[PDB]
């Protein structure tokens, strides 16, 4: 397990989203489907002109799943997946320019809805979640998972849980007054609301 130090802007981002007053949390679940989507379209795009890159899986699809049990709501794509590369440095070095075009904006009038005008939707994840953990695998990297309950530091650890083939599956650890976001009817309420032109299939599973 290898610890990792957040850059000081996104830190300051999970800090301001974990500590603003703001009751419209439901838009973390329009966020993760978008970024499920556009993972979706980039390996769409990629197998056009190399058919072998969904030798790992020809579906292109997202799976919503609830789990009253563990209080965790996973959401599942099989979309290009992440490389170690990816999950360590190069999301978050691109991310240090939209956090800080956010925190300016939100400072200026912006509200944290608008949070996916500027490339940074994921960490609306801590509206709802105490921690996060992301599964991912990419083509071209073997399978890992990172971690984060924010306080400054995420990990990353290959996977030796069950092999996905490609994509990423983030597991949201909901934080005890959010489990409304378990219940059928909220998340198909949210979908309908947020979600009703996402391009690929998504099937919420029943309990
Ligand atoms: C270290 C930071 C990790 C944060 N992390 C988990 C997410 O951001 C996230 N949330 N749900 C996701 C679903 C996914 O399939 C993927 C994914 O596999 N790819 C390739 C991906 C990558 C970037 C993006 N952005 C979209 C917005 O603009 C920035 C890039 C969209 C997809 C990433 C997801």
């Amino acid at each position: 397990v290898e610890t990792f130090a957040f850059q000081a802007e996104i830190a300051q981002l999970m800090s301001l989203i974990i500590n603003t007053f703001y009751s419209n949390k439901e838009i973390f679940l329009r966020e993760l489907i978008s970024n499920s989507s556009d993972a979706l379209d980039k390996i769409r795009y990629e197998s056009l002109t190399d058919p072998s890159k969904l030798d790992s899986g020809k579906e292109l699809h997202i799976n919503l799943i609830p789990n009253k049990q563990d209080r965790t709501l996973t959401i599942v794509d099989t979309g290009i997946g992440m490389t170690k590369a990816d999950l360590i440095n190069n999301l978050g070095t691109i991310a240090k320019s939209g956090t800080k075009a956010f925190m300016e904006a939100l400072q200026a009038g912006a509200d944290i809805s608008m949070i996916g005008q500027f490339g940074v939707g994921f960490y609306s994840a801590y509206l709802v979640a105490e921690k996060v953990t992301v599964i991912t695998k990419h083509n071209d990297d073997e399978q890992y998972a990172w971690e984060s309950s924010a306080g400054g530091s995420f990990t990353v650890r290959t996977d030796t849980g069950e092999p996905m083939g490609r994509g990423t599956k983030v597991i949201l650890h909901l934080k005890e007054d959010q489990t409304e976001y378990l219940e059928e009817r909220r998340i198909k309420e949210i979908v309908k609301k947020h979600s009703q032109f996402i391009g690929y299939p998504i099937t919420l599973f029943v309990e």
